[PDB]
């Protein structure tokens, strides 16, 4: 029952992510309980205990000086580790919003790959084919599901695509139907989704 000092502090800190953001994570820096220097910064900063989504977002998908430093920190707290390059690119946009659509992620892919290859470490190859191919799938999907975008693209054409870019990779073919299966079977992705609207 003795709440013990920490509990104390996480309680507080949500708090003030409540009220502004960057205030709890100010205090556990300032109070020496998390370390700055965009150190300990990623594994709370990015997600946290329950830190508001809208303060999380404002800080990850603008510009600022110290925030680019705390997303090239960790690129692996995207909880996939050993779920799969597909499933990452279907629900990992949310929680934020994305304004201006395709033009900031092309980056934010880059450092994506670079650092979460991590997940796997020699299954895509080295880095490259984990980045390139990333934006292939982001691409699919959305072609796949989309009103602005009917087109509805097969597994075919994502093999078309790895069969070149993997620069030797290869991956296994049953791989690519498994890692698209993902998608087709669970559609949805990047903010501004229908999230079925016609609820009335």
């Amino acid at each position: 029952m003795k709440n013990m000092q920490r509990n104390k502090q996480v309680a507080m800190g949500r708090k003030k992510f409540n009220m502004d953001p960057k205030k709890g994570i100010q205090f556990l820096i300032e109070n020496d309980l998390l370390k700055n220097t965009c150190e300990d910064i990623a594994q709370f900063l990015y997600k946290g205990e329950g830190l508001n989504k809208t303060a999380i977002g404002d800080y990850l998908g603008e510009r600022d000086e110290f925030n680019i430093q705390v997303l090239h920190a960790f690129v692996e707290l995207h909880e996939f580790t050993d779920l799969n390059l597909v499933q990452a690119l279907r629900q990992f946009l949310w929680s934020f919003r994305l304004p201006g659509e395709a033009q900031k992620i092309d980056r934010m892919m880059e450092a994506f790959a670079q650092r979460y290859c991590q997940c796997n470490n020699g299954v895509f190859q080295s880095t490259d084919t984990c980045y390139v191919l990333s934006f292939a799938i982001i691409m699919l999907n959305t072609s796949l599901h989309n009103p602005n975008v009917k087109d509805k693209p097969t597994v075919e054409r994502f093999i078309a695509m790895n069969r070149g870019i993997n620069d030797g990779g290869d991956l296994p073919e049953e791989l690519l139907r498994n890692l698209y299966e993902s998608i087709k079977n669970e559609p949805f992705k990047i903010p501004e989704l229908e999230h079925h609207h016609h609820h009335h």
